[PDB]
This record gives C-alpha cells, sequence and structure tokens, in this order.
C-alpha cells in the first residue's frame, strides 16, 4: 500500500503547511508581544517567547514541514539566534509566491528570481554596516543591553554586562587579522541567596567548593587529581603515596590539593579542595590530573567569604571566571538564557568587527536596493523580484503590530521618510510607537545574524516550490 | 495526538477561568459573610472561610488557573497572608479587562498599562501610612485584636492579646536599625480542660510533661539527652555510666535531667524528665544534647499544678513560652489559627514599622490618586489605568454588600465624603453599616500585606493577558 500527492494540490498543500507554522510563530516576534504555553499529556507546564525552545517540542505531521523545521534548528545550532525571523521570512515570501501562481508562471521562474534577489540583499547588508573594534566599551554596552533586554532587570544588571564585556576583552585576542574570541574560556559560578550586587569579574579561576587548612597561599603551585586524591606491605604503600606527594609536588611548591582521609589531618597539618573545573584549572594553570609531573601553578590561592557561604578561588591569564550568586535557582537558570546568550551574541559582533541598525531599518533599505536592480532584469523574472521586495517589506508591517500601532499608517509614514534618505537608520520604535533614529536609541544587532537569517529562508523556500510530487510507501 | 487553543476565543476561554475562580470565592471576602464546605468521596467533611484552606483542595480543570492559584498558594507560604485578595482582586482586574477588548486595543497595551498604574499604587501607600514601635503597647492591642476577631471569644482574649504582645517585646531586638521579630523564638504549650483564664506567659522554657523527685531545684545546670538517658565486664560498665554523669556533671550542679530504670531510684536517692523542646531548651539554657561537656543553665527549676495536672519549667532570655490550658484539642486546633496567626500579624507589623488603615479606605485613597495620574499619561493606554482605578474601587463594593447594604449607595456617599478630603481614614463600617472613622473603630492592617496583595494580583493577570495560544502534546 502506497500514496502519493500530485499536481498544483501538491503545491497547494506544501504552501499550505508553511503557512500553517508560520501562522502558529507569527504573532510571537519579539521584544514586546504575546507569549506561548505547552503542556504534556503527564500535565506538566512551560511558558515561554522563545522560538527555539517551542520548535524543540512542536507536533508535525507534514514532512516538508519537519524537514523546514529541521533546517531552522539546525540554524539554531550554528547560532541560538535569529531562529524565529528565519521561519517568518520563509513564510511570507512562500504566501507572496503564491500570489504568482495565479498567473500560471512555471514555478522553476520564480526559484530563479528569488534566488536572483538574494545576492542583491547579501551586497548591500555587507554594504551600509559601520566598524567595530574591542575598544569601543560604550557601543559594546549598547550591544550586550540589546542582547539583555525583555526583562527589566536589565537596567540593574547594567554594570553585569561591563563586567562580561571586559572579561570578553580579556578574552579576546587577534587571529587572522580579525578579533577573536569564543565562549569556552569564560567560567561561570553560581549559587544562591543573593543578588545582582553579588556579582564580579575574576580574571582568574573560582572554585565554588566549602572545604584545619589555611585561608590564604601565595606563590605555589597545584595538584589535580582524577577522582579522590602481601596485606600489611600493600597497606603501608597507600600511606607512603601521601608523603610521596610531599617528596616532590610539596618540595617544589604544590600548596593546594584539588580532587574530583589521613590527607585530611596530615595537610592540615596545605589545602585540600573538594572535570570541567579541572579542565578550566588545567588552562589556567598548565596543570594535568601518582607522578611527579602534570603541576600547575598560581601567583595566589584563597578561600574566602562570598554572601552566604565560603568559595576557593585561585588567581595563563587568557580565561577569565565571573561570579553570580542569585537570589534563587531560578535566576541561575535564566542567567544562562540571558547571560551566556548576550556573551555569545557579543562574541559574534567581535568576529563581525562590522555591525548594522536592528529597526527593521535594514531590512526597508534592501527593499530600497531590490526595486532599482529590478528594471535591469526585465524578463518574467522582474515579477519575482518586485513580489521579493514587497514580502520583506511585509516584515516589519508584522512587527509594528506587536507594538499595538495600525501597521500601515506606521509603514508608509516611514517608507516616505526613508525615501527622501532622510536618514541611514529611521525605523520603527516599539515603545513609543513612532519613527524614530533607531541608532541613537541604542538597538544594535550583528551582521552576520541578518546573513544568515536570509540565507536560511531563501534556502527554506526553495525546498516548497521545488517539489512538484511526494509518494510514500 | 495534540490539542490547541487559540486566537480571541483563548482570551474568553482564560478570561472564562479566572472569572470561574472569582466566582467560586467572591462571596467569602470576610469578616462577616457566608462560608463554604468541602466533602470527600470517602463521605468526610470540612467547614471554613479561609480561602487558603479551601485552595488547598481546589478542583482545576485549566492549566492557566492552576498556575495562577499555584501563584495564590506561594503567596501564603510566604504570608499565610492577603490570600482572599489576591485572587479577588485579580479577578476584577480580569473582568474589567474584558470591556476593553470590544473596542480593539491590542492587548500588550493593557498590560502596558496595568503595569505603569501599579507604581502609582505601590508609591502612594507608602506615602499614607502611619509609624509605630513596640512602646506603643494599645495600638499593638488593637493590631491583635484585629487579626483575633471574628471568632466572639477575641473580646474574652484580650487579656490573651496583651500576653503575646508582651511575649514579643521580650522576643523583640533591634536589627537594621529596625525592630527585629521572628515568631520560632516563642514557645506554646497546650492541654486539655482548661479555659482562657488559665493563660499566662513564661519569660522561660515551659515543659509540658508529668513525673521521690523533687518539687524545686535552684541556681543549678541542665541535661539534655538524646532517646532515653565480657558479659559481666560490660553489665556494670553500663552502671558505671550513671555515676559518670554525677562525677563531672553533678559535681557542677545539673540538677535536672531531661530525656527524650535505675537512675529512676538513684537521682531520687536530683530531677529526672521524661526534639523541639531539646532545641529550645538548648536555646534558652545554652546546653546541647556521654560528655562531660553540653551542659546548660537556668536560675530555677520546678514542677507545679496547672489546672488538672502537673506541669515542668525552666525559668538565655531571649525567647518565651506562653501557657495555654484550653477545654478541649478543638480549642487548641483553633488557638493554632488563631494565635499564631495574629503573632505573625504582629510580627509583620514590628517588621514594617508602619501602618496603615483597613477599612477598604486605603484602596479608595489609592483611586483618588489614579485619577490624577492618568490625564498625564493621555496616550491610549489612559483607558487602561480609569479602567485600573475603577475596578479596584470596585473591591469595597463587594465588601459592603456581604454586610447586606445597598453597594452603590453606600459607595457614592463615601466617595462624596472622601472627596472633600474630610478624613484620611474614612470607610464602610461592617456592623453599623455606615460611613464611619476606620481608625478610631480600631481596624489596623500592616502596609506589606496590601504591597504583597497588589503585587501578586497584577503578577496574576499578566500572566493571564501575555497568552495568546496554548498547544498540548
Ligand atoms: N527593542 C527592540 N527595538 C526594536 N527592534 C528590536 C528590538 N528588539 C529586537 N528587535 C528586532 O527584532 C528582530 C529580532 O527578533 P527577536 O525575536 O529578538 O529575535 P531573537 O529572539 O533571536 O532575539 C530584529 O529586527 C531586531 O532588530
Ligand atoms: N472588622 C473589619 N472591619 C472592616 N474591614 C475589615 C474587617 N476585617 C477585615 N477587614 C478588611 O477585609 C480585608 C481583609 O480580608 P480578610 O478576609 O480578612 O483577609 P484574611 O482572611 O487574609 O484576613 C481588608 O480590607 C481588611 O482591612
Amino acid at each position: 500500500g502506497s500514496s502519493r500527492t500530485y499536481g498544483k494540490e501538491a503545491l497547494r498543500a506544501n504552501i499550505a503547511a508553511v503557512k500553517a507554522i508560520e501562522e502558529a510563530l507569527k504573532s510571537t516576534y519579539g521584544p514586546r508581544g504575546m507569549d506561548k504555553m505547552l503542556v504534556d499529556s503527564l500535565g506538566d507546564i512551560t511558558i515561554t517567547n522563545d522560538g527555539a525552545t517551542i520548535l524543540d517540542k512542536m507536533d508535525l505531521q507534514h514532512p516538508t514541514g519537519k524537514l523546514l523545521v529541521q533546517i531552522a534548528k539546525g540554524q539554531d545550532e550554528e547560532t541560538a539566534d535569529g531562529t524565529k525571523t528565519a521561519v517568518i521570512l520563509a513564510g511570507e515570501l512562500a504566501k507572496k509566491a503564491e500570489d504568482l501562481l495565479y498567473k500560471e508562471i512555471h514555478p522553476t521562474i520564480i526559484v530563479s528570481g528569488y534566488k536572483k534577489a538574494e545576492e542583491i540583499a547579501l551586497k548591500t547588508i555587507q554594504e551600509i554596516a559601520q566598524p567595530v573594534t574591542i575598544n569601543d566599551t560604550d557601543v559594546l554596552r549598547k550591544v550586550a543591553l540589546t542582547s539583555l533586554g525583555s526583562k527589566a532587570v536589565a537596567g540593574a544588571r547594567e554594570y553585569l554586562a561591563d563586567l562580561v564585556v571586559k572579561a570578553v576583552a580579556q578574552v579576546a585576542e587577534l587571529r587572522g587579522d580579525k578579533w577573536y574570541v569564543d565562549l569556552d574560556n569564560v567560567q561561570i559560578v553560581k549559587k544562591h541567596g543573593g543578588s545582582v550586587n553579588d556579582t564580579q569579574l575574576v580574571y582568574g579561576i573560582v572554585v565554588d567548593k566549602e572545604v584545619g587548612m589555611p585561608k590564604r597561599i601565595e606563590n605555589a603551585k597545584i595538584a589535580l587529581l582524577d577522582a579522590s586524591l602481601q596485606m600489611h606491605k600493600f597497606l603501608e604503600e597507600e600511606e607512603n603515596i601521601l608523603k610521596e606527594k610531599v617528596d616532590k609536588i610539596a618540595a617544589t611548591g604544590a600548596n593546594v590539593v584539588i580532587c574530583q582521609e589521613v590527607a585530611q589531618h596530615y595537610l592540615a597539618k596545605i589545602l585540600a579542595v573538594r572535570k570541567s573545573d579541572l579542565e578550566k584549572l588545567a588552562r589556567a594553570t598548565g596543570g594535568r590530573v601518582l607522578t611527579s609531573q602534570d603541576l600547575g601553578y598560581a601567583a595566589l590561592v584563597e578561600e574566602r567569604k562570598v554572601g552566604e557561604d565560603k568559595m576557593v578561588f585561585v588567581e595563563n591569564p587568557k580565561s577569565v571566571s565571573i561570579l553570580i550568586r542569585g537570589g534563587l535557582e531560578r535566576v541561575v537558570d535564566e542567567t544562562e538564557r540571558a547571560l551566556r546568550d548576550a556573551l555569545g551574541t557579543v562574541a559574534d559582533v567581535i568576529r563581525d568587527g562590522r555591525a548594522v541598525a536592528g529597526g527593521g531599518a535594514v531590512e526597508i533599505e534592501i527593499a530600497k536596493r531590490l526595486r532599482k536592480y529590478a528594471p535591469q532584469v526585465g524578463g518574467k523574472e522582474q515579477l519575482a523580484i518586485e513580489a521579493y521586495a514587497n514580502a520583506i517589506e511585509g516584515l516589519i508591517m508584522i512587527l509594528a503590530e506587536n507594538a499595538g500601532l495600525d501597521p500601515i499608517d506606521k509603514l508608509m509614514q516611514l517608507r516616505s521618510l526613508h525615501e527622501n534618505e532622510t536618514n541611514k537608520w529611521y525605523g520603527l520604535n516599539l515603545f513609543t510607537g513612532n519613527p524614530e533614529d533607531m541608532w541613537k536609541l541604542g538597538v544594535i544587532e550583528p551582521a552576520l545574524v541578518k546573513m544568515n537569517a536570509v540565507k536560511a529562508a531563501t534556502e527554506a523556500v526553495t525546498l516548497v516550490l521545488r517539489i512538484d510530487d511526494i509518494v510514500a510507501a
């Protein structure tokens, strides 16, 4: 038994499927605008704005929908970013294409035009950006704040934004004549019962553990250990293995002993501390997880009180800890989704070296280049590029509607202001509800995120229009 | 198989759910007004006014309702207080918002206005309060009586209210330049066959247990014990362990031995008495739960007759026992729900240092600030703040209806009296049925309870209006 889907109706089925998952996500384009909740047959409950977190658990009848979703999920695994933009832009590209099919243009022509215009967009993004460097700290703070916002505590966390910017500046280097970073150089530590005021940067490694042993050690080495630190003859051999640590490793100054009972008395009579931490310490200290070799080095080691409880510190400088003591485990959980995402957002700026506005105004400027390229092509392909420009202009029309404005009137006012070239960066403000300068408002995005969004959208819609027939076996 | 809820109809479903649990609790806003009964499929029966005790056992089809209930239950776990006010205020905020949706204001705008006004309310509460201190004993007695009332025995328990106020005054200290208390410094003891006249305060620890041993001991130490107090050689070792208590612990004066058979004769030939009590004794005496160490100290120890039967007493001064000998176990059970709740109510006053009226008049005064802030904002947001003020004015309209008055007429009369600024504290009296001075009537509430009520309500209704879509998997 085998099942088949055919002809114009196969396009109407697959276009309907992508319009359906668009409709299921259209309202949630952020940052202000309503959110969605998902519940288990076990009776469990979740509330989220985040499309990537939604598409982790959506329900998917048509295979082409599942495949488009897979492409979006891959885009998020590369970036964590743009994930809602890609699906929405794909959805509107697909719908506006349906308006051509009544004029009976053969689908391969549309797939030509929708591919060709994407060259002009991709070129135009690389034209209009401005440069940025590690030194440009207030612009980096604007970038961090734009990634951090849509939770009111982002105003209080404005000093926490400066902490991660300086942590990046210490993590950052040059490679390929470009500023160079990755996230995994930054350590984070996390305890409850604190506040935003507890938060710190360390320029070193933090050991979030509580221990006769000394509070302070200086100019010393470090021992890293996997797991913990003839009957009578073999009994004493495992006593000797303690002093065999002293005999060479203490004689060279390894004043702290870090483990994943006789030593607890003996070393107190030297500090002992109870895999990722041992890797971070191996990166910072040069140590490795007996042998007389494998030793790490540091100038300072301490245990100190940090809010409600004690913590241990080791103080290579190219890795940096930041310290969080939040009020609750709820705050730690959301501090990943805020802070590690913000750090990654900044790193993608650092590795781009260039930046663009975000007020939808990048998109409107692309629309103005497109309507000047299309008359040069002039074939039937022209109706496809004019459609593409109108469909991407169809994005901010949605974004304004989530700010409750009447969209058409604000769209025409915006385009009228943009027509005179009055600004490079006029766009649509979601709080004042007005056409405003989006750059002085401080709303910034990396150009890479636009490129990967527009790319993933065009890839998805070609994989819809290019399919004639489905068979199942 | 997956289930989905959508569009305007998802709001009408979720608004209907919160209107339903409001309707299921609307009539029970206290203190005079009808109550509700809950019965098991096992045939068991309960009668209560207390919403927190009701929401311990309600039936909950919609998840958003369950989640709003969870927020109310959390509010009660923090406070035990305000629990009905939060739900009712949320319910009316939700209903009055429905009257805007026919004018097609986008829900995000309403959520803006309902958030913005809450700043003006929160500021206004902190403006109008009056200060209070430990010294202000008759005002503290009014506070206690207002927490104690709606059981007629509160008139007889007016001296019992003075006992817990003085127990607090002995428990209380300064911390952070503020008067400081917590409940867990007060011991309570509980026997049957007595009366309100049996009740006492002790400035010490009471041991509610009946024992050749002496009736009185003075200037002595205390032994606290976990659980009770080579065959022949090890037999006698457990005889020696009795005199080993004498050999150091009696030689230093530990005349009472407190346990969670040879000693019953031997010590009579010293007092022996048969986890929370041992912790309370550890707090008062400095003792700890053989060793020669761990000893407690007190100036006086006694066993004495207390109504129907004997009781033992130990007499650090910063913990205080109060003594209850009620007529029945029914009285002890309700004496938690009265007395420990009243003590907590007072402590929340002590730690606020400030106080507000309760006659609904705090709420009406907020309504008068709001209608003067709203014309400055002036956008579409104005229709949301004017609605919020009208909806919170909608609270006392219910409270008067539980006193059987015709509500509209009393509301207009009240607002007319409040308009002229005739009083800071005119409100609505539930017994005389008249507009009266609520402060001279002695009806007092802590400002914290209002803050946490208005806060939890606004949090709940935003979590309703902010949801567009539900999916179940
Ligand atoms: N506060 C803001 N003001 C204006 N535009 C914004 C704001 N926040 C985000 N945007 C725009 O919204 C789009 C990003 O959508 P968003 O849901 O934030 O994506 P993501 O969830 O991946 O961050 C871009 O056009 C971005 O510039
Ligand atoms: N005897 C009273 N006279 C006037 N208002 C009262 C009286 N008792 C309570 N109130 C008011 O009722 C509201 C408290 O509702 P209530 O059911 O008592 O809450 P709770 O059950 O948490 O004590 C507040 O407005 C409070 O001031």
